[PDB]
C-alpha cells in the first residue's frame, strides 16, 4: 500500500529524510553547528542558537496547523511526509507545517527536512541526478558549499573551493574533485585525451569536451535547467534538481524561491523568498 517509517539514525547531521522517525532527545545540526533542531522530552520541538533556545513549534507558526490527537498509544515523534509532523500526546495534538501545493505523489519520496546554516528550516523536494561521490555524504544547507548554476565554465587551472576541498580542470585534461585531506574524491578520468573544455551547460549537462566538440565525458543530466552543481567541504560532489516547499521563515505559498547570493553573484545553499 505504502511507504512506512523507519527509525532516524543520522543524529548531529543537518538533514531528516522522508518517512524516518526522530524521537526525542535525537536532534539535527546546521553545518556550521551553530544551530540544533530538538525534540526535546517535554515534547517540544526547539531550535537553539548557540545552546539557547529561539524557536518552539507551536500554532503561532505561520503556515503550520495544530490538530488534534487522539491516539494515547502514539510516541511522540517528529517525522517527514511531504509535510512535517510532530505526533505530541502529552498536549493531545499533531503540530504540521502546511506546505506549498503539491505537484506529484512523487514527491512524498523526495521531501526532506534541512536545518539550513542560517537558522531556518526548511522542506526540500530534492533529487541528486547524478551524484559522484555516493560515499560521501550530502550535506544540504551549508555556507562553505560550491554552487555551480547551469551555463558555468570551469576555466582550466583555476581552483574552485569549498572550504579545503577543490573542484580542477586540470592542466592534464582531467576534471578532479580533491577532498580536504587533499586526495581526489572523484575524477571525470580525461587526462591525456586532449581535452579543451570543462562546463557546466545551461541544459544542467556537466560535459568535458576534446577537440572538434568530441564528448570526452559526461554526467547524462543533460534536460534539467534548474539543476545545480555542488562540491562540498567534505569532498562530494552532485548535481541537484531542488525546490523548498516549506520554512520556518522567509517562506510564503506564493512567494518565488530562490537561493542567496553571494556579494559576488554567486549562489549559495541557502533558501530565500521574495514576490
Ligand atoms: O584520480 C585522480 C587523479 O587522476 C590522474 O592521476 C592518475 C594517474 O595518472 C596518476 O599518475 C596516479 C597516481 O599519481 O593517480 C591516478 O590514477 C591525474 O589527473 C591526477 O592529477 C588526479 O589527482
Amino acid at each position: 500500500a505504502g511507504r512506512t517509517r523507519i527509525p532516524f539514525n543520522g543524529v548531529g547531521t543537518s538533514v531528516l529524510p522522508a518517512y524516518q522517525t526522530l524521537s526525542a532527545g535525537q536532534y539535527l545540526l546546521s553545518p556550521n553547528q551553530r544551530f540544533k533542531l530538538l525534540l526535546q522530552g517535554d515534547g517540544n520541538l526547539v531550535i537553539q542558537d548557540n545552546g539557547a533556545t529561539v524557536w518552539v513549534a507551536n500554532e503561532q507558526q505561520p503556515f503550520s496547523s495544530t490538530i488534534p490527537l487522539r491516539n494515547k498509544k502514539a510516541p511522540l515523534a517528529f517525522y517527514v511526509q511531504y509535510g512535517a509532523f510532530l505526533d505530541d500526546y502529552s498536549r493531545r495534538r499533531v503540530w504540521l507545517t502546511d506546505n506549498s501545493t503539491f505537484t506529484s505523489n512523487d514527491q512524498w519520496n523526495r521531501t526532506h527536512l534541512v536545518l539550513q546554516d542560517d537558522g531556518n528550516i526548511v522542506l526540500v523536494d530534492s533529487l541528486a541526478l547524478w551524484n559522484g561521490t555516493p560515499a560521501i555524504p550530502l550535506v544540504p544547507g551549508a555556507i562553505d558549499s560550491l554552487l555551480l548554476a547551469p551555463g558555468s565554465e570551469l576555466v582550466q587551472g583555476v581552483v574552485y573551493g569549498a572550504g579545503a576541498s577543490k573542484l580542477v580542470f586540470q592542466g592534464d585534461g582531467n576534471l578532479v574533485a580533491y577532498g580536504p585531506n587533499g586526495a581526489a574524491t572523484w575524477n571525470a578520468g580525461t587526462q591525456g585525451k586532449g581535452a579543451v573544455r570543462a562546463v557546466f551547460q545551461g541544459d544542467g549537462n556537466l560535459v568535458v569536451y576534446g577537440a572538434g566538440n568530441a564528448v570526452l565525458w559526461h554526467s547524462h543530466t543533460g534536460g534539467h535547467a534548474s539543476a545545480v552543481l555542488r562540491l562540498q567541504a567534505n569532498g562530494s560532489i552532485a548535481i541537484l534538481d531542488e525546490k523548498p516547499v516549506w520554512a520556518r521563515f522567509g517562506f510564503q505559498p506564493t512567494y518565488r524561491h530562490i537561493r542567496k547570493i553571494n556579494p559576488d553573484q554567486k549562489p549559495i545553499d541557502i533558501w530565500t523568498w521574495h514576490f
